[PDB]
């Protein structure tokens, strides 16, 4: 819609207060005009027809219980856009400042979020397994990163390609969560998962086996469920990226970390220059060694830690 750019205030899913970019034309809309061609948050109104209706508000104040998931989807979309712009010089997910669209209140008691090929969508949860899923920044950045992957490497959402697709989204969702600060960790979804049960999360990168996910190639899932285990075998790659950033010993192999920023530089170069729709873990190993050599040199420390971490998770 067209109007004047303004700034509202609202409260997020976890009860914090934040400023959001809005647009005024009779109503205030959840339309951030400051970032590329815009950030648009919609109300799905407990249905599954998408996108629904652009979020309109009467007074530019977003403190209603109904408003909190919209506040966070709008806000964390903006933070993720700022991450990709300021750290990797990507203008939105296509590199050309595409519009970012999100719907909230999708369905009833819907315990997931996803990228549907065109927009993000967030359920409210059922209040015991999940609270509204946009409340977690690593969730929002994870889902947005599927769009980045679709537009670059194009990783097929199945078998090893899909575990890589999944692991990339976890990696950058965490890197965004660190970038914004606010209690960063190597866990996925701890902020919106199982209200009333502290300490847990959907997935762990530091130790994926805490939730039964493989942390080594020998332990890979080889069957039918979850599109060939794309949410399960991602633990193998998630552990490698953890080892690369923070270092550690894992199945006897010791790895020295090179920090968050360098994990980012190297994996972004892998995704946008070297990965193909059908890459598997071994090509992911080679792709990541090349970026390290590209950015740091044939005999860098960086090429060394990459090789080690993949040795540590058993990827040849
Ligand atoms: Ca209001
Ligand atoms: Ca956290
Ligand atoms: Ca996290
Ligand atoms: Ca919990
Ligand atoms: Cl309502
Ligand atoms: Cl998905
Ligand atoms: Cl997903
Ligand atoms: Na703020
Ligand atoms: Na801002
Ligand atoms: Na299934
Ligand atoms: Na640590
Ligand atoms: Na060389
Ligand atoms: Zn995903």
């Amino acid at each position: 819609i067209t109007g004047t750019s303004t700034v509202g205030v609202g409260r997020g899913v976890l009860g914090d207060q934040k400023n959001i970019n809005t647009t005024y034309s009779t109503y205030y809309y959840l339309q951030d005009n400051t970032r590329g061609n815009g950030i648009f948050t919609y109300d799905a109104k407990y249905r599954t027809t998408l996108p629904g209706s652009l979020w309109a508000d009467a007074d530019n104040q977003f403190f209603a219980s109904y408003d909190a998931p919209a506040v966070d989807a709008h806000y964390y979309a903006g933070v993720t856009y700022d991450y990709y712009k300021n750290v990797h010089n990507r203008l939105s997910y296509d590199g050309n400042n595409a519009a970012i669209r999100s719907s909230v209140h999708y369905s009833q008691g819907y315990n997931n979020a996803f990228w549907n090929g065109s927009q993000m969508v967030y359920g409210d949860g059922d209040g015991q397994t999940f609270i509204p899923l946009s409340g977690g920044i690593d969730v929002v950045a994870h889902e947005l990163t599927h769009a980045v992957t679709d537009y670059t490497a194009g990783l097929i959402y199945q078998n090893e390609s899909g575990a890589i697709n999944e692991a990339i989204s976890d990696i950058f969702g965490t890197l965004v969560e660190f970038y914004a600060n606010k209690n960063p960790d190597w866990e996925i979804g701890e902020d919106v998962y199982t209200p009333g049960i502290s300490g847990d999360s959907l997935r762990s990168m530091s130790d994926p086996a805490k939730y039964g996910d493989p942390d080594h190639y020998s332990k890979r899932y080889t069957g039918t469920q979850d599109n060939g285990g794309v949410h399960i075998n991602s633990g193998i790659i998630n552990k490698a990226a953890y080892l690369i950033s923070q270092g550690g010993t894992h199945y006897g192999v010791s790895v020295v970390g090179i920090g968050r920023d360098k994990l980012g530089k190297i994996f972004y170069r892998a995704l946008t220059q070297y990965l193909t729709p059908t890459s598997n873990f071994s090509q992911l190993r080679a792709a990541a060694v090349q970026s390290a050599t590209d950015l740091y040199g044939s005999t860098s420390q960086e090429v060394a830690s990459v090789k080690q971490a993949f040795d540590a998770v058993g990827v040849k």
